[PDB]
Order: structure tokens, then sequence, then C-alpha cells
């Protein structure tokens, strides 16, 4: 059985925990409890392969990002998440890409750009704008909703498929 270590990063409140919990536990977390560092593990069949997913849910709030670098070190793939109704979270994606490059000491790390909360209508980040950012990094852009489940499996499974190409 193959093991894939995934790490979810991004600004505070963009929905990292809700996305992970929807994927793993199949329910939507409506409340906002800031994360320090949590991990989830689950066996799933992806494209015919039985594998073990180890997902690290990291802190987005600066005050709670103590040794985030250390926890991310073993990550093999990263979901860089921003919220489509939070322009600042989109503009700060570069901060996370930089951190990933540092922790992995590589400019070629499996990643997927995720625009979460696509169920909301106060959109300030248009799809095309995010597609362009992802293109510059040479990675896929996928929109998700931890609330409706739209694109959730697609985002995580795509990250696995990206790890498989590296
Ligand atoms: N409508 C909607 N709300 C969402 C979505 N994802 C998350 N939220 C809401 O946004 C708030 C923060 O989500 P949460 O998953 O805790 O964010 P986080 O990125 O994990 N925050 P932190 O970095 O501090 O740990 C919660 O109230 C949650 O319900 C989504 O896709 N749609
Ligand atoms: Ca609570
Ligand atoms: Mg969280
Ligand atoms: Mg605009």
């Amino acid at each position: 059985m193959t093991e894939y270590k995934l790490v979810v990063v991004g600004a505070g409140g963009v929905g990292k925990s809700a996305l992970t919990i929807q994927l793993i536990q199949n329910h939507f977390v409506d409340e906002y409890d800031p994360t320090i560092e949590d991990s989830y593990r689950k066996q799933v069949v992806i494209d015919g392969e039985t594998c073990l997913l180890d997902i690290l849910d990291t802190a987005g709030k600066e005050e709670y990002s103590a040794m985030r670098d250390q926890y991310m070190r073993t990550g093999e793939g990263f979901l860089c998440v921003f919220a489509i109704n939070n322009t600042k979270s989109f503009e700060d994606i570069h901060q996370y890409r930089e951190q990933i490059k540092r922790v992995k000491d590589s400019d070629d790390v499996p990643m997927v750009l995720v625009g979460n909360k696509c169920d909301l209508a106060a959109r300030t980040v248009e799809s095309r704008q995010a597609q362009d950012l992802a293109r510059s990094y040479g990675i896929p852009y996928i929109e998700t909703s931890a609330k409706t489940r739209q694109g959730v499996e697609d985002a995580f499974y795509t990250l696995v498929r990206e790890i498989r190409q590296h």
C-alpha cells in the first residue's frame, strides 16, 4: 500500500480544515476554530490504487503557526488554498509557495492551487485570475466548496496525481 503525505496550507479562515474534514469525515464544519496543527489518516482507492492518505492540516493564523515549517517538512504534495471571496488570501499565496520551497529545498514540488468557498457569491477573485497564477507555477487550479463538496475529492485526488508525475 502506497502512502501519500499531503499538506494543506493557506491564510487563516480560507477553509483548510473544512476541506480536509469534508474529504475525510464527510460533513461540513460551520464554525470557525483556528487550527494549530492537526493530522488525518485514511485508506482510499485512487485510480485503482489502494493507498494511505496522511493529511496535515496547518495553521493559517500567524499567531498559531509556531513550528509549521517542521510539520510540513515530510510533505510530498501541497494544497495551496485561498478563498474566492478573500482577495488578500489570494495575494498571499506567494508567501506559502515560498515557504514550501524552503521546507522542501526545491523549486519543483507537487502542488495544486485551490480556490475555496465557491458556493459563495461575494466573489472577488475570478476564475481566470487564479488560472493565470496557477499557470505561472505550472500547476492546476481547482475550485472547491467544503460546504457542498464541489471539487473537494477532485482537489485532493489531483494532488495525488501530481505527486505521481514527479
Ligand atoms: N460557505 C462556505 N464556508 C466555508 C467553506 N470552507 C470553510 N468555510 C467556513 O469558513 C470558516 C473557516 O473555515 P476553516 O476550515 O476553519 O478555515 P481554516 O483555513 O482552516 N482556518 P485556520 O487557518 O485558522 O485554521 C468556517 O466558519 C467555515 O464554515 C466553504 O467552502 N464554503
Ligand atoms: Ca468551537
Ligand atoms: Mg483550520
Ligand atoms: Mg477584480
